[PDB]
């Protein structure tokens, strides 16, 4: 059985979440209002988990929840990300109190992850009852791909998902697979939920050209600003208040799967809109043709490089993966150049007579084992 281990894991989960909440209540942080608001999200997550348990009343129901693969992965993921937030405060020290620090950007990355996890658990356990197996994917052709490979599965490991997706839409390099992972795996748990799949396929519709749409709208488009608040959109566009047709487009924590566009009017007002019954690309060319959307991020704009994939990857939390394969963790440092990669890729390059370091071609005088954090 798992009864007693399961009881222990839930209670450790709530202890670790309470620990993160207490560290975040430090007035020296000034994040009481800085949203996604970790001091709202973690209590809301606790609240939804209690609602789930409130519905899985007794020994027999609790045993069904125990056997739910999505629920097991969710609680494990919540424990790991809580431990990570604790470690960030222990290792970050007074840098947690500097707004611009890498340590504080990492707290923002964990806050976004917690926000996405709360949206996902509400989508999969609406009113605290499992509905993963009945989840209706928004885009018909995306929904057919998920039925075809995964049936009524709620969640699939990233490695399995990447292999099945590659059957229909070829993924090119390691840096593209890594960039794609960072886009679909919002919860950063190395799984793709049916919910995550729904969000990605809604944003980058149509399905027929989905990797080209994502490459063009997110990976290389100068107008794309990832997740922003309404206040951040005003702050960025204010710099172009005197150049009407200046625009950006962005994601919303509070409205997963939807785009929002901000633009500068003839009067220098900043307005925001959500594309109305059209995909983003159509909204952008239509608004372009009408004079609203002329200057992405305040400049004119007139098939993706490895460098462009690598720059996109830095926004996320995937620094532990080897850039060559995007499968194995970085476990070796090449010396003296200091480039990082997995042993497997190092071997394959020196196997096939590659000069020196795969990245910089320089003499390899030494290697040293290394553990790289996803947030490094
Ligand atoms: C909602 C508000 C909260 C306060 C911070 N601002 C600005 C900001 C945006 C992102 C981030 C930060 C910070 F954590 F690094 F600091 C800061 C991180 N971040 C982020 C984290 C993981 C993945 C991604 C996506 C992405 N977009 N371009 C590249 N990548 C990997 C968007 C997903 C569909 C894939 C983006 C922001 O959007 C956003
Ligand atoms: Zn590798
Ligand atoms: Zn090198």
């Amino acid at each position: 059985g798992q009864a007693a281990a399961d009881r222990r894991t839930v209670e450790k989960t709530w202890a670790l979440m309470d620990a993160v909440v207490r560290l975040c209540q430090n007035p020296k942080l000034q994040l009481k209002n800085s949203p996604p608001y970790i001091l709202d999200i973690l209590p809301d997550t606790y609240q939804h988990l209690r609602l789930i348990l409130s519905k899985y009343d007794d020994n027999q129901k609790l045993a069904q929840l125990s056997e739910n693969e999505y629920f097991k992965i969710y609680i494990d993921s919540l424990m790991k990300k809580s431990k990570r937030a604790i470690r960030l405060f222990k290792e970050g020290k007074e840098r947690m109190y500097e707004e611009q620090s890498q340590d504080r950007r990492n707290l923002t990355k964990l806050s976004l992850i917690f926000s996405h996890m709360l949206a996902e658990i509400k989508a999969i356990f609406p009113n605290g009852q499992f509905q993963g197996d009945n989840f209706r994917i928004t885009k018909a052709d995306a929904a057919e791909f998920w039925r075809k490979f995964f049936g009524d599965k709620t969640i699939v490991p990233w490695k399995v998902f990447r292999q099945c997706l590659h059957e229909v839409h070829q993924i090119s390099s390691g840096l593209e697979a890594m960039a794609l992972k960072s886009t679909i795996d919002l919860t950063c748990n190395d799984y793709i939920s049916v919910f995550e799949f729904d969000i990605f396929t809604r944003l980058f519709q149509p399905w027929g050209s989905i990797l080209r749409n994502w490459n063009f709208l997110a990976v290389t488009h100068p107008g794309y600003m990832a997740f922003l608040t309404y206040d951040e959109v005003k702050a960025r566009l204010q710099k172009y208040s005197t150049k009407p047709g200046s625009y950006i487009f962005r994601l919303s924590c509070t409205r997963l799967g939807q785009w929002a566009i901000g633009y500068v009017t003839g009067d220098g007002n900043i307005l925001q809109t959500i594309p109305h019954n059209k995909p983003l690309f159509q909204a952008l060319i239509d608004g372009s043709a009408e004079g609203f959307y002329l200057y992405p991020d305040g400049r004119s704009y007139n098939k993706v490089t490895q460098e462009q994939f690598e720059l996109y990857c830095e926004m996320g939390s995937t620094f532990q993966l080897c850039k060559i394969c995007a499968e194995n963790d970085k476990d070796v440092k090449i010396e003296p150049c200091g480039h990082l990669m997995c042993t497997s890729c190092l071997t394959a390059w020196q196997e096939s007579d590659g000069q020196g370091c795969p990245f910089c071609r320089c003499e390899i005088k030494g290697t040293e084992p290394i553990i790289v954090d996803p947030f490094d």
